Order: C-alpha cells, then sequence, then structure tokens
C-alpha cells in the first residue's frame, strides 16, 4: 500500500511517479480501442483480408474454411485470427498442421508478421517431451507439426486431442481427399482433431474449376449437423445458381424480368419485397440504396457464406495492372555451335529432358566449352540488361532468372562493368543474408539498384517499392511463371508493373514466349487457364521446345491455346458466385474499416510514450536516422533482462511502411510484445507509486499540502470475458487539499507535473513525517469521493456492456432465423458472457495505486 511506503520512508523519483500514471492512463485507453488485435500485424491494411479477421476473429469458438483465390491472403487471414483471439484471451493454446516441407514458412511468418513464436514439434522434440510431461503437448501452448508426425503412432495422435487446443489451423486442406465410402486415413485423423478442438481454421484451395460441391468434405467437419448429406448440397447448389445469375445480371447494368425477379423473391423469404425490389431494377434516382440494402438481406440466407470465405482476383480491387515489354534479340553462334553439340550427345533422352536443356542456352555452353566459359560476352541478353540499368538508374529493378548460378555470374558482371549495384537473393541464402539483400534493394537511393533472383523464393517479403521486372529466361510451368510475378503482383504496390522479356530469336524461349502471351495471356493478364490447357497441350508443346528448328505446325498451335484460354476463361466467368465474394470481401463497411486503422497509425502518443517508457527502463536508443532506433540494453538497466532485448540489440521502427520493407525490425504498435512488457513492468511493480515534491509558486502560502492520489479502478474477472472492453484497470486521479476539495478536474496532469520539482533523499524524508498526520487525514477525505467516482464508472461500463453484447445477440437471433450455419454454441456464448461481465462488473473494487505529496515553497 503505497502511503505505507510513503509513511515508512520510502521515496521515489518524481518522472516515474509520471511515467507510472500515463502508462494506467494509456493502457487503459488502448484496451478500449474498437480494432484492438487489428493493428500490430506487420501486413498491409488490405481490407478484404482485415474483413474476414474481424467478422471471424471475434466469434467464439469460430469454425471457418478459408478459400481465398491463390494470392489473396488465405495465411495472413489465418494469422490475424489467432492474433486477435490471442492478445484477447479468448484463446491461449494453439495447434497449426503444415506439411513438413511449409513448416519453416510458417514459423518465420507467425514470428515476424504476428510476433507469435511456435514450438515445431518433430520426433525429436516429441520424445525429449515425453520424459518432461504426461501429455507430450502440455508443455507447449504454441506448437506446429505435420500431420504425418501427427499421425505416426496412434499413442502420439491421442496425446494431441487430449491437449486441449482452443484453435487448429490445417494448411492444404485440400489434400484430403474424402469418399463418403472410403475417407482416406488422412481425412479420418484430422476428422478426429476438429472433434476434439473448439475452434477450427482451414486453409484450401478450390482449383481445376471445380464448385463449392468439393468443398462439403471439409465443412462436414465444421459443422457435422448443418452438412450431413452430400447430394442434397448438390441440390441446393444447383437451385442457388439462378439468383447468382441473376443477382450478376443486376450491377452489370441489366434490367431483370419480373419472372427472373420471383426467385430473388424467393431467396429472400419476406413478403414485402416488391417495393423496395423494383426501386433497384427500375434505375430510379435510388436505385443505388436499393440495390445495397436488397443485396445484403439476400447475403443473410447464402447456405455457406458465413462459414466460407473465397475472394477472388475480380471481386477485389487494388492490384497493380502488367505491361509486357518484348524484345528479339539475335541468337548468338557461339550458342548454336552450343546446342548442336547436345544435339548429337543428346541421342538417348526424352523430349521432356531434351527440352529441358533447350531451355537455358547459357548453362549448356558451360557443359561443351567448360564451366565458368565467358559466356558473358557475346550473350545479347546482357548487353540489354545492362543498357536498360544504366538508362533508369534511379528504378529497383527484380531481375528474375531460372537458376542461382547464373545470378551470381551476372551479379560480377552488371558491377565489374557498369558499377551497377544489384544485391544477390536466392534459396540456399540464410536468412540473415535475405534480410541483407532486402534491406540494400529496400534503401530508398544509396543501395542495390538491382535484385537479382535465381528462381524465385515461394511468397516471401514485399517489395512494394520495385516496379519493374525482368524475366532473363522463362521457366516451363506456367505456375512459376505466375509466381514470379507475384512477389510483385500484390496489393499495395508503388505503380504497375512492367515486365521486361529479352529472349534470344528462334530458340526454346522465343518459343514460350509466344506461348506465355499469344497463347495464355499470361503476362498481363492473370486468367488461371495456363495449368490446363499446359496439360491438353504437353507433348504438342515439348517437340517445338526440343527442336525450335521446325516451326511450321507452331502458329496453330497457339490460335488452338488461346482458343482454350478464352473457352476455359468464360466458363469461369460464368461460374462466379457473386454473392459470396461480395461477403468474403466485406464490401464498403470493411474498406471504412481498413481506414481507421490507417488513422490510428500516426500516434504519435505512441512514438513519445515508448521513447519514455525505454527511457526510464534504461533501454539506449540509438537513432540510425531512417526511421529505425536501435535498442541495447545499459549497464543502468533496470531489471536483469527484459524479454524482448538481447545485448546485441535490436532493430524497431514505428512506422508500418518501413517494417513492410525491413522485416528485420520490430513493427512497434500498442500491441507489440515490448510496449506491453515494458508496460506490466512499470504497472506490476510498486516504483513511482509514492514521492514528494515541491512546487514553487508565489500565489499560495508556505508549507500548503496539496496530494495527488491515482486510485484504480478493477475487475476481477478471468482475461477470457474481454472485461478490457468496458472497464479496464482505469486511473482515478485526485488532487485534494487540507479540506478534502478535489482540484484535479482543474489541473491538468502534464502542465502541473511541469512545474514541480523533486527534492534531496534527507530534507525529503522527516518532511514527509512533518505532515504523516495530515496527510493520512487527507486519505479519507477523497475514500469517500473515490467511491462516488468509482460507481460512475461501473454504471457507464454496465450500459456500455449490455447495451452492445445485446446487440450482439440480437443479430445473432436475427441470424439464426434466416441463416443456417448459426450453431447453439454460439448463441450460448453470448448469454453466459452478457450475464457473466455485468456480474463482474458489479462487483469492481477500487484501490489507491499512487501518491505524490505536493509542499510549496517560495524559496
Ligand atoms: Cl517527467
Ligand atoms: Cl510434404
Ligand atoms: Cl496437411
Ligand atoms: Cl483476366
Ligand atoms: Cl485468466
Amino acid at each position: 500500500k503505497p502511503q505505507d511506503r510513503l509513511f515508512a520512508g520510502q521515496i521515489d523519483r518524481m518522472d516515474r511517479f509520471a511515467l507510472r500514471y500515463r502508462a494506467r492512463k494509456y493502457s487503459s485507453e488502448q484496451f478500449r480501442m474498437p480494432y484492438s488485435g487489428l493493428r500490430g500485424q506487420r501486413t498491409s491494411l488490405i481490407p478484404h483480408q482485415l474483413n474476414i479477421a474481424h467478422d471471424v476473429g471475434r466469434r467464439h469458438a469460430p469454425r471457418v474454411l478459408l478459400a481465398d483465390e491463390v494470392g489473396l491472403g488465405k495465411t495472413i487471414e489465418a494469422g490475424m485470427i489467432l492474433h486477435q483471439q490471442l492478445l484477447s484471451g479468448a484463446a491461449e493454446r494453439v495447434l497449426i498442421i503444415v506439411p513438413e516441407t511449409l513448416q519453416h514458412q510458417w514459423l518465420v511468418e507467425m514470428l515476424r508478421r504476428f510476433n507469435l513464436r511456435f514450438a515445431l514439434f518433430d520426433d525429436e522434440r516429441y520424445a525429449e517431451a515425453q520424459h518432461d510431461a504426461y501429455n507430450p503437448f502440455d508443455t507447449e501452448q504454441l506448437v506446429i507439426c505435420s500431420l504425418d508426425f501427427a499421425r505416426r503412432s496412434k499413442q502420439r495422435l491421442e496425446h494431441l486431442c487430449e491437449a486441449e487446443w482452443d484453435l487448429l489451423v490445417v494448411d492444404e486442406a485440400h489434400h484430403l481427399v474424402w469418399s463418403e465410402d472410403a475417407p482416406s486415413r488422412e481425412y479420418q485423423a484430422i476428422e478426429q482433431l476438429a472433434e476434439h478442438v473448439p475452434g477450427v481454421l482451414l486453409l484450401t484451395a478450390t482449383p481445376e474449376q471445380l464448385g463449392m460441391e468439393s468443398h462439403f468434405a471439409r465443412l462436414r467437419l465444421l459443422d457435422p449437423n448443418r452438412f450431413h448429406d452430400f447430394a442434397q448440397f448438390v441440390e441446393e447448389q444447383k437451385n442457388y445458381r439462378p439468383v447468382a445469375d441473376a443477382v450478376a445480371m443486376l450491377l452489370a447494368g441489366n434490367k431483370l424480368s419480373n419472372d427472373e425477379l420471383n426467385m430473388l423473391g424467393e431467396m429472400i423469404g419476406e413478403q414485402d419485397i416488391e417495393p423496395l425490389l423494383q426501386a433497384a431494377n427500375s434505375d430510379s434516382e435510388d436505385a443505388q440504396s436499393a440495390r445495397q440494402e436488397l443485396v445484403s438481406m439476400l447475403m443473410d440466407r447464402h447456405g455457406t457464406s458465413r462459414v466460407l470465405f473465397r475472394n477472388t482476383r475480380n471481386g477485389v480491387k487494388g492490384f497493380p495492372k502488367r505491361e509486357l515489354h518484348t524484345i528479339k534479340l539475335p541468337l548468338p553462334t557461339q550458342y548454336q555451335t552450343a546446342i548442336k553439340v547436345s544435339g548429337i550427345m543428346g541421342a538417348r533422352k526424352s523430349a521432356e529432358d531434351r527440352a529441358r536443356d533447350m531451355l537455358y542456352p547459357e548453362r549448356i555452353y558451360q557443359e561443351f566449352e567448360g564451366d565458368n566459359a565467358t559466356w558473358w560476352n557475346f550473350d545479347p541478353r546482357v548487353e540489354w540488361l545492362m543498357g536498360y540499368l544504366t538508362s533508369h538508374r534511379s528504378q529497383k529493378v527484380l531481375v528474375i532468372c531460372a537458376k542461382a548460378a547464373t545470378a551470381l555470374q551476372l551479379e560480377q558482371v552488371l558491377r565489374e562493368r557498369e558499377g551497377i549495384r544489384a544485391a544477390v537473393f536466392h534459396e540456399g541464402m540464410s536468412i540473415i543474408e535475405r534480410d541483407r539483400a532486402a534491406a540494400w534493394f529496400a534503401e530508398e537511393d544509396t543501395g542495390a539498384q538491382v535484385l537479382l533472383c535465381s528462381e524465385i523464393g515461394s511468397e516471401g517479403r514485399n517489395f512494394q517499392f520495385a516496379s519493374h521486372m525482368v524475366m532473363f529466361d522463362l521457366p516451363f510451368n506456367p505456375d512459376l511463371l505466375e509466381q514470379r510475378i507475384g512477389r510483385l503482383d500484390r496489393i499495395g504496390q508503388a505503380h504497375d508493373i512492367q515486365i521486361h522479356v529479352p529472349y534470344l530469336e528462334k530458340t526454346a524461349q522465343s518459343v514460350l514466349v509466344r506461348w506465355y502471351h499469344e497463347g495464355l495471356d499470361a503476362f498481363e493478364h492473370t486468367c488461371p487457364t495456363g495449368r490446363t490447357i499446359y496439360d491438353s497441350v504437353y507433348n504438342d508443346l515439348i517437340n517445338y521446345l526440343a527442336s525450335p528448328d521446325q516451326t511450321e505446325g507452331f502458329d496453330d498451335l497457339i490460335k488452338n491455346c488461346r482458343e482454350q484460354h478464352e473457352a476455359l476463361k468464360a466458363q469461369l466467368e460464368q461460374g462466379r458466385d457473386r454473392l459470396l465474394e461480395i461477403h468474403s470481401n466485406g464490401g464498403e463497411k470493411a474498406q471504412a474499416l481498413a481506414e481507421s486503422i490507417e488513422e490510428q497509425d500516426d500516434d504519435t502518443n505512441l512514438i513519445a510514450f515508448a521513447m519514455n517508457l525505454f527511457d526510464i527502463i534504461g533501454i539506449n536508443q540509438d537513432d540510425r536516422g531512417d526511421n529505425m532506433i536501435v535498442l541495447t540494453p545499459s549497464d543502468h538497466m533496470l531489471v536483469p533482462d527484459f524479454p524482448g532485448l538481447s545485448e546485441d540489440g535490436i532493430t524497431i521502427t514505428f512506422d508500418r511502411e518501413v517494417a513492410l520493407a525491413r522485416e528485420d525490425a520490430q513493427f512497434i504498435t500498442w500491441e507489440h510484445p515490448l510496449i506491453r512488457n515494458g508496460l506490466d513492468l512499470i504497472l506490476s511493480g510498486d516504483t513511482g507509486s509514492s514521492t514528494i515534491s515541491l512546487l514553487k509558486n508565489k500565489a499560495l502560502p508556505v508549507g500548503t499540502l496539496l496530494v495527488e492520489l491515482i486510485y484504480v479502478v478493477e475487475a476481477q474477472a478471468p482475461k477470457q470475458l474481454q472485461l478490457n472492453r468496458f472497464l479496464p484497470p482505469t486511473p482515478v486521479r485526485m488532487l485534494l487539499d487540507k479540506n478534502g476539495n478535489n482540484l484535479a478536474a482543474q489541473v491538468e496532469f502534464e502542465t502541473f507535473n511541469r512545474q514541480l520539482n523533486a527534492v534531496n533523499r534527507h530534507t525529503g524524508s522527516k518532511l514527509v513525517n512533518a505532515v504523516q498526520q495530515d496527510v493520512h487525514a487527507i486519505l479519507q477525505l477523497g475514500e469517500a469521493q473515490i467511491e462516488k467516482s468509482a460507481r460512475a464508472l461501473i454504471d457507464a461500463a454496465r450500459n456500455e456492456a449490455d447495451e452492445k453484447l445485446s446487440a450482439e445477440l440480437s443479430r445473432l437471433e436475427a441470424l439464426r432465423a434466416v441463416n443456417p450455419n448459426i450453431r447453439d454454441d454460439e448463441l450460448t456464448a453470448i448469454e453466459s458472457n452478457r450475464q457473466q461481465v455485468m456480474e463482474s462488473l458489479d462487483q469492481a473494487g477500487w484501490r489507491l495505486d499512487a501518491l505524490r505529496l505536493i509542499v510549496v515553497t517560495h524559496q
């Protein structure tokens, strides 16, 4: 109790009493932020992602299937939901099941994007953990593992289902093949998992132009009672199709026949549809408002969109356009001889592999003219690269080639013959090396102009500043082609993408140039036709690669491929479930959500307080200069070791854009662990809770007594109840006088704190005991007043709680009457939470947390 700490002669500093109150004030305001758990993640503020996170992340025991189109943010939405439920206390134990080849990607993603360190569980980890616990999976709160690891023994899968996970995440759930009569031994292991875990997130793809029926096998796992018969689900999807068609006619700018519109009327099962129905269709002045309320009611009756989210690249805006630039170069004679040697020596090998050689002329001239053959002197592609680079020196250029060997040789030549700064970015590099290259390439104007990448890594960091891409060569299959473009074709880029493809005339590359552009239209547009056509055309296309000399018969392959492309394109556009796409991307409300967070992101109090907090704790803050502070410990640190700090130091940034370019730095927000740790460090300890201070004011009597009192109103409830939305620990300042009159409302904290000053150890010590009978008599005066202020907070909180928590229960009740996806558990959870919160609010108390004594002098 802080007064007994001050009575008994413990007098802390006056700048630590200042930080302590600011911390309780700031923490209180942030707990109540509307979009808590949605600001600390190291991502762009993309609406369609944020919509899913907000919708799903706030549910209780969420069970969802994320089927967003590839490249839309399936894994980002997954981590956001995790970040929300973990920060809100809704979840504590999480299990992510990933194919082993993807385990490392998830480990780094969850750590750098969401500040979540998962423990990877392999056989080694599992064995050493069997000794440490009855259930091996009780030793870690957050665990990644593979389904093959999970399925190894039966005794192992039993421990997993008994580990009491709050949430489960399964990546690539489409690899789970399921027959109604014969489920695979893998599908049987997951269904057993999804039955022992309340919340379940399923990430999947719906490729090869199939319908939502393929999803039933997984939808069956989320809500087994809603989805219990396959055929009925098929019947439903066929019968829902006309509405989607008619809906698709409306917003496209068509008139809707009355016969058509009495199928939309059947979907929304009401009787007063007609007046609202026609204004949206007659195109009167307010047809805009009649369409938007019309569509909204339609979505609430959709059979799956509440439990299935599928954003397409057509239902989402923001992606940059992609423009192509092709350059036809003379095939140098040194290669012509080099390939004919492979021709003769290529006696016994399939056209499949014969064509694999013809792809890269550079790397067969290194087998017949000896390794390291100086191919960088006659190859026109190199000449074009230099010329292009030296002419656009102020542009960041991503240069992608097939193999790392060619990339390393290119770096050396661009450096040693044109003074071009170029970092190599291949997969063999470690994580620190790639960060080093990404940093150099991200330097605004003094760093690497070029990033020479081997066949690109799979969906790593964002080069939002780069808008130019060069294809030094082209891969065989069209999936890697779209993957290369993927590192740039993302929401949040600076400008549109310019693709430059310098290709040697009359070679396998020249073939792939025409096939990709004329046939599949794969460079400038994103329609996923490539793979289907690639399979239907393989053996023909191969021969034109293994021998680009035989040119006749080719030009018809191209128009045949483009015919397939347009046909495949057409079939997909007519399969769009535009209702599901609008519900997935969140619509207009979601873009509004994205901008509120974009505005909270300029919090300067956060940076000022962080500097203030870090400095008190004793953390040296060297400002390197480019919006990045380097934090290092000191001899004057206040604690043995701080959770996040290491002696080698850490880089931090408060700017969301710098963070996206420098993933090696910590993105500092109110939700970042550094702040939450330092906050707890102060407010858990009791330093800064009791001090004395002198005031120099000519306009007051000597020896007058002001007592600054920081009470704290608190509720005692498990964090699972989320009381912090309505009543977190909230400070109540009071500046009492000798008669118990409160002045705090008139005397703001900062200005008052400015004009105050401390004492020396001795004089202050008994200066307190000079009025120990007085200050003690001052406290009970406020004791009767704090209870008035305390009950004021409680009552307002109970109003704010009962208001919002009943509004949510009403909405869920409205949906259950109109939608089949609302579970019994959901409505029960809200009801149980409303009662428990109002109960925990009726039991809130107050306490004296901090106390600063004031004595006026005129000396
Ligand atoms: Cl201060
Ligand atoms: Cl695998
Ligand atoms: Cl899997
Ligand atoms: Cl397209
Ligand atoms: Cl708790």
